[PDB]
């Protein structure tokens, strides 16, 4: 199509596509309830990406919204996505580890606010108020973060994949409000095409790498 | 109203109201807290499909999407209802043979893209690619029937009602995809007003049919 | 803003923002998973409202609804706000006395048809089929009180605790429909303003005057 970023949606719908697919096979046959668990979220998670990613690809998740005098062409559709597959990592996250209930309540209660007030800095006409939003988004991420690290002696194969992808967890979610600062959410610093492609690299990383990751892991089998 | 289709709207929204109230009704009284789940679940389902049903009747739930050259009637008020509504039946379902936590995260996500992916096709401005979205859900669906008969021995009560219910859920859910391919949605065979009394009829008999033969099964109760 | 009523949304903005820290702080270090079930959950609700009293301030979460041969202001981020913080208030109800699930299912589910018929409502463009929503939105949670009332013996701490609060939710949520048919929503018989200052009124109350009343008490830990 006549928009440049079409090539990295076409290859993140293919990439969410095809570890779709891979987890799917993969869980084919596993009986034991707790790896079920890890396999029904791991693999919904790029299936919700890969509907998302193919919608932003056919130009319907896609809106403009005019804000410092122009027209600005917003991806709404990466909301849609995110509300539903950051809080199944989370929970991917908070299950390896057993946390209280009070705590996934806080952890997926604080992950919407963090996507919703994302979504509305997103559409939000007032230039200046966009950054009020993305800034009270950051918050709550930053508390996702601190929860991740001191909110929690399990049996140590439980530790050791957990820490890895707390790490993995910490490292990408932390490069998403730069990108939309620096992009054409934020500052328009860096071109739509070129935003595009760094969040089709954090997306299939944090979803499809991830899952790799922890569904290799013995540590999802009771 | 001008919309020939209005009696079909007007008819289940008192069937749906009625169920409603039935059920309300019986499971009045009840006290084991198992039979108290599937209550609350099957009287909530024709509750929610009552306002759905009401929001098209007065033309709320109804919007234009233009496509093939024309303004074509959606009435777009379906989905959220079967947004809620089918996960709550697949719910009843995996709650008769208790399933596995890890098959019911599956069955409900897989459940909101069948559902999620409908909308988006019914709203795609491009005519032909309302059919991949078609194709995408059609293909959620099956995965939801096909772990309905593979992905579940429980006493014989609890057994024979579930093979029922499950034999009316893939005939009906069945029905689904193909009105929406012939009807206006899809390829304009049949005109709106035969495709909303189908759906009126597939609707009542899923929804309210499937509660009556639950709710009078012995099956609910621990 | 040219809008009188801003000066209460951003009162409501500000006392909500500061309930959040305040809930927040205190909940710090609580180790019972049972009380951490009720800081989160009740953390939570301010934090949610505070957005969305924030983006009516902003200009956000207002739109304009033409009906009765007007332009109507229509503040329906409150819909936003309630749909998620309403059921959160039920569930703290709800644990408090050890509801059964069928129960809780039960009262989240009336609770999203109240909140979902109150904003269709909001919406419509043909007056008089405003009230039928309200009508049927007010039926939902006179079902909610009854249930409340009806559908529940535990330790002495427990009731008295929700004794109180179950009062307090009754008077509370029983005047927002009132206020809504007599404002701009329903009858317009009071200014915006003032039903703006009426809602900002029963939020910061139904939220952190029943969180405070929660979190001071011991019937939140095991
Ligand atoms: C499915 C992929 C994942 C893990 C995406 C995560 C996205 C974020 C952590 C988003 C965070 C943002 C903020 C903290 C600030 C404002 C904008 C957002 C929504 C990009
Ligand atoms: C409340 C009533 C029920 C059980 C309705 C079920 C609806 C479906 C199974 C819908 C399925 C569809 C597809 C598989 C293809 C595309 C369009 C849909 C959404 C009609
Ligand atoms: C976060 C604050 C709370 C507890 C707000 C509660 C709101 C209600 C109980 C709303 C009820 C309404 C109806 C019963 C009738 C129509 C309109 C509503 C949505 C205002």
């Amino acid at each position: 199509t006549g928009r440049p970023e079409w090539i990295w949606l076409a290859l993140g719908t293919a990439l969410m596509g095809l570890g779709t697919l891979y987890f799917l096979v993969k869980g084919m046959g596993v009986s034991d309830p707790d790896a079920k668990k890890f396999y029904a979220i791991t693999t919904l998670v790029p299936a919700i990406a890969f509907t998302m990613y193919l919608s932003m690809l056919l130009g319907y998740g896609l809106t403009m919204v005019p804000f410092g005098g122009e027209q600005n062409p917003i991806y709404w559709a990466r909301y849609a996505d995110w509300l539903f597959t950051t809080p199944l990592l989370l929970l991917d996250l908070a299950l390896l580890v057993d946390a209280d209930q009070g705590t996934i309540l806080a952890l997926v209660g604080a992950d919407g606010i963090m996507i919703g007030t994302g979504l509305v800095g997103a559409l939000t006409k007032v230039y200046s108020y966009r950054f009020v939003w993305w800034a009270i988004s950051t918050a709550a991420m930053l508390y996702i973060l601190y929860v991740l690290f001191f909110g929690f002696s399990m049996r140590p194969e439980v530790a050791s994949t957990f820490k890895v992808l707390r790490n993995v967890t910490v490292v990408l979610w932390s490069a998403y409000p730069v990108v939309w600062l620096i992009g054409s959410e934020g500052a328009g610093i860096v071109p739509l095409n070129i935003e595009t492609l760094l969040f089709m690299v954090l997306d299939v990383s944090a979803k499809v790498g991830f899952g790799l990751i922890l569904l290799r892991s013995r540590a999802i089998f009771g």
